[PDB]
């Protein structure tokens, strides 16, 4: 769809089986997620926002579906002030910016 | 024109006679710079994300070029590691997400 951005690009996403709100977000190269619970290996990782340094649990070829379309790719789980979808999956979904 | 995301979607503008790189994100409310003398009035503000908030100065009303789209509206100025463009300018110049 063309999504305009009067409002927050906010989505419906599955991710282990569950539904969430997300921020499309082109500014972010990686996709975080608030706190959750998700199965498989993780690794402890850092992750820099505009205010400073976070740690975040990142997950490794992780299913998740973006408005209806489907993804596998690097989760981030930490406390992220929202869940952001980051270029890393928006790609895998075929997302572009268009004026 | 259409960005893809396998990279940071960076383009030049143009604010106060200078030129200038930024980030075309639509996961930022609203545009913030980094640190640049601004004449005029201001206010200030504190706006969060990853790893906490900043402080910056909010100036209305200013003139920014992007991708030779000029646009008019809230500039945020401060410790920022990246110049954004966030949605309160990119709607004024037609950016749409699509996929
Ligand atoms: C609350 C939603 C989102 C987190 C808000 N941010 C925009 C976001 O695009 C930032 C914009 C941003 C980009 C680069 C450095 C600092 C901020 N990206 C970001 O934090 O991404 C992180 C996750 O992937 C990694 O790639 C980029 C940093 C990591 S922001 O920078 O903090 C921001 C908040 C309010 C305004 N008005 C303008 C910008």
């Amino acid at each position: 769809p063309q999504i305009t951005l009067w409002k927050r690009p906010l989505v419906t996403i599955k991710i282990g089986g569950q539904l969430k709100e997300a921020l499309l977000d082109t500014g972010a190269d990686d996709t975080v997620l608030e706190e959750m619970n998700l199965p498989g290996r993780w690794k402890p990782k850092m992750i820099g926002g505009i205010g400073g340094f976070i740690k975040v649990r990142q997950y490794d070829q992780i299913l998740i579906e973006i408005c209806g379309h489907k993804a596998i790719g690097t989760v981030l789980v930490g406390p992220t002030p929202i869940n952001i979808i980051g270029r890393n999956l928006l790609t895998q979904i075929g997302c572009t910016l268009n004026f």
